[PDB]
């Protein structure tokens, strides 16, 4: 985790490289790098949210480029069923969630229409990206 003043002072490439693990969408990081120096971490995070506002199915697919056995098996079967039905890997923000919680989300999302699921997967992607950004850059 690097300070905001440090991040604001980095070369385009070093800044871009720092942001790369947040999400596999080069255009998003590029946008943030080009808007330095940020007034505050608050302003950086707000700008980051605005930069992901127009993400669609194309950005979803690009981003996704690569004890209790009942539960483990249920998650495996659900994931196979998800991938078969929707044509992509199942994306959920996993941090803070239990296995049972994930299974219940998976089960509910297996009942979605294509567009409903694109929307939620993207909403989860946005959460994941922000969490990673928040872990990477400080105040």
């Amino acid at each position: 985790m690097i300070a905001l003043s440090q991040f604001n002072s980095l070369s385009k490439d070093e800044a871009a490289g720092l942001l790369a693990p947040c999400v596999a969408l080069p255009a998003w990081g590029e946008t943030l790098v080009s808007l330095r120096p940020f007034a505050s971490r608050h302003a950086l995070l707000q700008t980051a949210r605005e930069a992901m506002a127009n993400w669609g199915e194309d950005e979803l697919n690009a981003a996704l480029s690569a004890e209790n056995e009942r539960l483990a098996q249920a998650l495996r079967e659900g994931n196979a069923r998800y991938e078969a039905r929707f044509g992509r890997v199942f994306l959920i923000r996993a941090k803070g969630r239990s296995g049972e919680e994930i299974l219940q989300a998976l089960t509910r999302r297996l009942q979605h229409t294509a567009d409903e699921e694109v929307a939620e997967a993207l909403a989860q992607l946005r959460e994941i990206t922000m969490l990673r950004l928040e872990g990477a850059i400080g105040e």
